């Protein structure tokens, strides 16, 4: 199947799932939507995953474009479909190759989900001080700990946590965990203000044991920092995705609104918006490309995981993020003042597009974090 | 009562009622809430009608401190209760004494809203194309049309209905209407995104029959653009409310926040955006004064409704409505990021107060159609006469 | 004569001696422009020095709308003639009575500049951190030491430098100082980027020595803070000034630039870039005034010297002018780009008016440094009280 | 020759003949200033035309890396180097081969200026208002009229004038006109507030003859408008370049300066301003390259005159225009208060940096045209 092909397929899934349905995608309803079904029946679940595993081992590149065209549908639907990502990537490069083949295979063949537990409410962006720990107990593991926010977790196969040896608290290890293993309990659901067809939770493990086999291989904190390239790069491209549904849905409104005798799409302050968010989603795209191309180029080498503990953080992976959520921020913004009374009703949607959209500068590290490591990286030394 | 007193029972009011019950007034809730009836317990519903009407008549100036106080808790809540002025303001300056006693009379007593029905869907701001109509028959006037957005409407006791002569080439009529007049039909309430403890409707009239004398006196799109110029103003007090309280609710948060050792009050960055939150409110405050500082001294006149009818739309109601609803949008969508992912969920406040404040910017005139007014207004009469012409 | 009939008189100067005569202006000339001595000649100058030493005593509030007449033509103009408010603000309030003698008369009855000497360069604005210092010695002080930027210094009549004393723990003096001194030396002028009207100095000491009763009374660096609400604010409406002519030079271009077949001015887009400058205009006006009132009701009180050394900066000034500095730029900013490529030339006065307006959020404190000092005095505190 | 030699060349340019010489580049001098013929003697002048008329051929994308690295030492200079591109490419695509070999051959092996009148006062950029005229006499054709702005003229070897047919008011013509020909004159150079290391001039024609095989092929509005993709482009590399120079300046500065006893690159504040510059400067670099790119597989194709008769503006180098103009600015008007009290003195370079960027969003269209361009071509027909 040609990359065109499989384009107009998620095109069609939007159509069909998602356009016309923002009521019950904004209404936070039990988990997971039933679309998330339709998406598994496509063929397309998890289709990054390497062939090695039964994948399709799509690029990143492709990954932008399917990103873009389903979060043009809803954020929250593109989030909890390609944030996997995150979880394989490290244990792509980075687990045993029969914990690969005990996770992932299956992962890919029951069209499943998996999740990554980093976030912890106390260190915050801070991971040094995480406070979730991992000890050893003769052949397992043994995790304790609470961890803030998980996307997808209670739904998901198995997680990637992100711990602290209590055996060398100099020693950070990303350690999976089966979705049913003793000790391993979901707090809560969080009541999220956008991407509200997404689902996302507060966890806590209290002797929670697993096989000793499960430790991924490295610093986890770095292992971590690798696997966010991938879902920074394409939570920038959800961002775009939705400055161009906000586009589109300012010149829905355009055409049948009148304004000085004539539709709005002829008017001179209405060109200018517009023409201004096109140039702006002109560059997100340029961006976001770039860094997939740089990350698909850097995962082609035969080397790759020993070059990425080198590289951690991909330098356009960072600025992707900061720039896309940024901007189509802005342009929410700005497209938030331009129906009148009407786009202060759920009648329009740009309500729900701008709490939507307001997620890529806050996930996956604010912009002054991300803004402190950019300059640390990448201005300081340089 | 000293005005101290006065804002002191509003404050205990938002304490008592309003903070910690932002559930409920986010919710929608079937309308009006049971706690507009608790401010009338207050004594201050209607606050600034005048003492000819039995009221307070409390100044625009005292008002403007008031519904800052108000809208600090919900500025729903604040827009509800001080949104009547428009409608008041009206039929007090060009009403006939016969319709004042009738319906401005007994209102305070009554503890009871009013609504001013403007808005339409296809004349948008271009109010010269409304297509509500006004007919005459004999001693009676008769409505017909749809009307777009109209708060409090359903529970309001008597509404202002802004028409255009159906007899004329183009004459506008401001027509007064009580509440189950027949022919008069809510429609439906609209489900708004933000002040969700307002409650606003699209409302219709079919053969709406009312006695002549309920038509307020002269051109009733120029009575609309004077009427508002109360109600811009304290849009405008309401936004700086609601920045109050995104700088209290960062301060809260910055106390117990660790960042690099130390609470997140101490970190550079933060005192920053805090400092420029400060500057911004003080701005927003003296402009909200000086406005309504200017609003009651022409009030205070003894022909103001004459002399307002010269001067119509006050350039400093529009500069403060204009300069609050952009600097308090600035200000949420500022501190929006500021508390990480947990401001990302309904466990903070700031997802809730960035809908509610997003209102000042949009109704009553978005800044499209409010710079157009300013520049056509006062920008181009001026620009004969400048230094460097 | 009256307020209005005053400003008439600068309306009149404004338009008679710097309108189109922005060359001269702008080239950084010999100092001080012969311009300046016309002012002085409408008996205006120094018009804020009470009447006690020869002034006509006129408030902050009045002067607020004089400076906005002023810096329309020109804001290097309006600054060298409002600025010496810092200082004879602080002389008034903390000098003796007998330095004020020695000092105000001479300086209303002459036409006279006079400076305040703060800055630093290692320094910055942790002024705690001054290296200028004051010794006693007898009944004299001894100033050493270099400072950074001072206006007016090399024609000024006096001097007031904020110094730290060399025989206390942590002691900081402000001290008047005569022109003619031995030991005072005037470095340079720095060529700076807009005001060019205006002439800024580096100035230095060696054993430059002055009498004792030549010191205020009081903290050095808590009289400097009480001084700079005067001229916070007055920089505030100087800014405002340059935007009100930005608007201006905008109307009187767009009415015989054509667009579409018509004037500019009835095109959407200048319609509303234009309604929001008259908008931020009137909301800095509001501030200034706000601000400037304030000021004149404490400076009324017959207690004002003690009032002011317990209140310190005046929130109200910090605030005007961080806003109207960052509104009038963004002013300049927007309209920089309105004129198209004619706007790229010295033909159109706008590349001037920008560099003259961004000196109102640099000067007097940044806004990183007036941000965190609004933190620190009026949000953390206040933090302590709040309904939530 | 590899690339990265030939951009060592480049910087070791800048490093010799403009780095510390900001007072004489931004005074206006007497033009052209020496340094340009230093920058003819690399080798590297007109390093864009192709080698079918003795040029180096090197693409667009190389371009950018170019003009970037001149503009960190001054956009004025890097200005004046590159725009020549405009009127080359569009000689080279709509020109005959015998104007070609007339005027290209020439240009390259002399190390020569040339440029294009587009601009005038009256017409603005509503170009079809354009009341310079042209009128055919046998084998001839007379211009008459006066062009606004044009750069390196009064040095050039030739022009390329936008005109307006006089015998058909319909028609547009880009007219070849020689330096020298009777009938052209100089009125004046512009006193610009930035780039003024560049030189820029009012020109009228009056009874100015040129054969009539000097006229391009095509409607001159639309020539120009192709010609203009690689020149808008370029412009913003050259925003690009100032950026980093901005950057590098924040950084110097800040190494030295202190603020609570430590420097200031040691500050929250400052790396959080210059975290955002970098992601800026990352962002604009794409999208250079990106249009560059675009630019560089069109002008490969065989038909490539052709096809940009079809295309006219390209998307992406009105979008690298307007952006990097944009951003530029803004870095450098946040940059402008970053120095304090230094900083608004020539001491600093900052004020020269703010003033030089300024060029970016106005000159080929400021962004009121620009936007309108784009929605009319790119958002409306996308229905
Ligand atoms: C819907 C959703 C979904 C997910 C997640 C969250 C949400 C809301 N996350 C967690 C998310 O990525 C995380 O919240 C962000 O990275 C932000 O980190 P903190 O919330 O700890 O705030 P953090 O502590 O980093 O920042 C909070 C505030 O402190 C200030 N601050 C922080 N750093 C600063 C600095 N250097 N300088 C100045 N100020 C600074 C700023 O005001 C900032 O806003 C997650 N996690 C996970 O492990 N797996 C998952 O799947 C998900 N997915
Ligand atoms: C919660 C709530 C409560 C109320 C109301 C609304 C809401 C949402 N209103 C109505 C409200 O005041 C009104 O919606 C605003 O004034 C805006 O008018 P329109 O919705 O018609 O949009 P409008 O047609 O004015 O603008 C829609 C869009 O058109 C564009 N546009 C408009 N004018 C333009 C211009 N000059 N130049 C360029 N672009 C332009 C802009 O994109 C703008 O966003 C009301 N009404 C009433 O009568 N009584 C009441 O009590 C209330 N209260
Ligand atoms: C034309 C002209 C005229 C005058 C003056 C200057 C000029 C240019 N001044 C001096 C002027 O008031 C002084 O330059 C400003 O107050 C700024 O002080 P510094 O230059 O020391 O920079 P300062 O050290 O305050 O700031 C420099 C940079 O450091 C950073 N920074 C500083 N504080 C920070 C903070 N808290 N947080 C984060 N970053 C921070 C910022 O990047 C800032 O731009 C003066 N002086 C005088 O005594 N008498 C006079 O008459 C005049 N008049
Ligand atoms: C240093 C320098 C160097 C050069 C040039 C200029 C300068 C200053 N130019 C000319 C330059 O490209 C030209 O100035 C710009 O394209 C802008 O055109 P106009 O100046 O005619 O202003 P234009 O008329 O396009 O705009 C002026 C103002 O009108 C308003 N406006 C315009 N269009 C609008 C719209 N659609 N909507 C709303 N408002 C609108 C805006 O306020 C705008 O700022 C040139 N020329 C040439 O032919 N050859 C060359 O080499 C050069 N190089």
């Amino acid at each position: 199947m040609s990359e065109s092909e499989r384009l107009g397929i998620v095109r069609d899934f939007v159509a069909r799932e998602i356009l016309g349905r923002e009521g019950i995608l904004d209404s936070l309803a039990d988990a997971p939507l039933a679309l998330y079904e339709r998406f598994a029946e496509t063929g397309l679940m998890n289709w990054w995953v390497p062939k090695e595993h039964g994948g399709l081992g799509l690029g990143l590149e492709e990954s932008v474009r399917i990103v873009s065209e389903l979060a043009y549908g809803d954020a929250g639907v593109a989030f909890t479909l390609f944030l996997p990502v995150l979880t394989t990537s490290m244990i792509g490069w980075y687990g045993s190759e029969e914990l690969k083949e005990r996770f992932l295979g299956p992962l890919v063949a029951r069209r499943g989900f998996c999740a990554t537990l980093g976030s912890e409410h106390e260190a915050g962006s801070e991971l040094a001080r995480i406070s979730t720990t991992v000890r050893r107990d003769g052949d397992t593991l043994v995790l304790d700990g609470t961890k803030a926010f998980s996307t997808s977790t209670d739904f998901a196969r198995f997680l990637v946590v992100i711990a602290r040896s209590a055996d060398d608290p100099a020693r950070y290890t990303a350690v999976t965990v089966p979705r049913d293993a003793p000790g391993l309990r979901v707090d809560k659901r969080w009541d999220v203000i956008g991407m509200r067809a997404s689902a996302t939770y507060q966890v806590s493990f209290s002797d929670c044991r697993v096989p000793g086999d499960n430790a991924l291989n490295g610093n986890g904190l770095r292992l971590l920092e690798i696997g966010l390239n991938a879902s920074r790069i394409l939570i920038a491209a959800s961002a775009l995705g939705v400055a161009r549904r906000i586009r589109d849905v300012c010149m829905e409104y355009g055409k049948t609104k009148s304004l000085k005798g004539a539709p709005l799409v002829k008017d001179g302050v209405f060109a200018g918006r517009l023409g201004q968010f096109e140039m702006q989603i002109d560059v997100m795209a340029n961006q976001c490309l770039a860094a997939a191309r740089a990350y698909d180029a850097t995962a082609a080498r035969p080397d790759a995981a020993r070059v990425l503990l080198r590289q951690g953080a991909q330098k356009s992976a960072l600025t992707a993020k900061m720039f896309c959520g940024q901007t189509a921020w802005q342009i929410a913004s700005t497209a938030s003042e331009m129906f009148g009374g009407i786009g202060y009703t759920h009648d329009m949607v740009i309500g729900k597009l701008l709490r939507d959209v307001r997620h890529a500068s806050i996930i996956e590290g604010g912009d002054d974090v991300l803004r402190d490591l950019v300059y640390q990286r990448f201005v300081v030394p340089t």
